[PDB]
């Protein structure tokens, strides 16, 4: 279980991350408002939310998403598009372990998720700064879903530390680094992340354990099935770096259940 404040929060930014698929989202003028293809995300669009940034294939690394300010929320939000694909992005990405000590000591990152932040963080630094700066009393808030958690976790854990907090909020995020980066990113101070899974969603389950890699801890876990609405008595909280007891067990991984993380996600044309 958890408080119906966090449950709104995770139901909120699992939107925020939805909205980041729709194509019109990638495209924006700044200024214009951000809606969605469909019901895909009526929790963004009912607030005054507007596009500070909206971006695709940005950097050498092609990275796709949107940075909003939200003044009914008070949040300003960078939001990171994953991938439609379940396995493929394995054989398409480099899951070597790259060192990112610049980020935290002894710690190593996937290439291709570290590569890809790199290639557009002072472009995305500067923007997030200048917005701070024109609104100190707003949250700031990093989120994605799939690759694009797994960007916004990179990036919230290379940008914290420098007067303003980050929060971080993932759905259905492969691992992103080894063992220290794991504990680096459950103690590391300056936000919190959330790190959200569903049922037995393949893709926290990548690249695997053997590969070199850790989930940091916390672990929101959604126990409720896909196309399931979730309550707060469906998400448990799974404590231990690594720990089994949630979406990391020894049983049959599925697909579907990465595309549903409160409603539909990874589907917003
Ligand atoms: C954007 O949404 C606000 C309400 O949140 C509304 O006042 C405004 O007219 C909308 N802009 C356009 C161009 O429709």
């Amino acid at each position: 279980e958890v408080s119906q404040d966090l449950f709104n929060q995770f139901n909120l930014f699992a939107q925020y991350s939805a909205a980041a698929y729709c194509g019109k989202n990638n495209d924006a003028p700044a200024g214009t408002n951000i809606t969605c293809t469909g019901n895909a995300c009526p929790e963004v669009e009912k607030a005054d939310a507007t596009f500070l940034y909206s971006f695709e294939d940005s950097g050498v690394g092609d990275v796709t998403g949107f940075l909003a300010l939200d003044n009914t929320n008070k949040l300003i939000v960078l939001s990171f598009r994953g991938s439609r694909s379940c396995e493929n992005w394995i054989g398409n990405l480099n899951f070597d372990l790259k060192e990112i000590n610049d980020i935290c000591s002894g710690c190593r990152g996937h290439d291709g998720f570290t590569s890809s932040w790199r290639s557009v963080a002072d472009t995305l630094r500067q923007k997030v700064e200048d917005a701070v700066r024109e609104h100190p009393d707003y949250r700031v808030v990093f989120t994605g879903h799939s690759l694009g958690g797994a960007l916004a976790t990179v990036a919230g854990a290379d940008l914290r530390g420098n007067g303003y907090d980050i929060d971080v909020f993932s759905y259905g995020a492969p691992r992103v680094g080894n063992r220290a980066f794991a504990e680096f990113l459950t103690v590391q101070t300056g936000g919190t992340l959330y790190r959200i899974t569903h049922t037995n969603d393949i893709v926290p389950r990548l690249p695997p354990r053997e590969f070199g890699y850790s989930h940091s801890s916390p672990e929101y876990w959604i126990k409720s099935g896909t196309l399931v609405p979730v309550t707060r008595n469906d998400i448990v909280k799974i404590e231990g770096i690594d720990a089994t007891g949630g979406n990391n067990q020894p049983n049959i991984p599925d697909c579907p259940a990465h595309l549903w993380y409160f409603g539909l996600i990874g589907t917003c044309l």
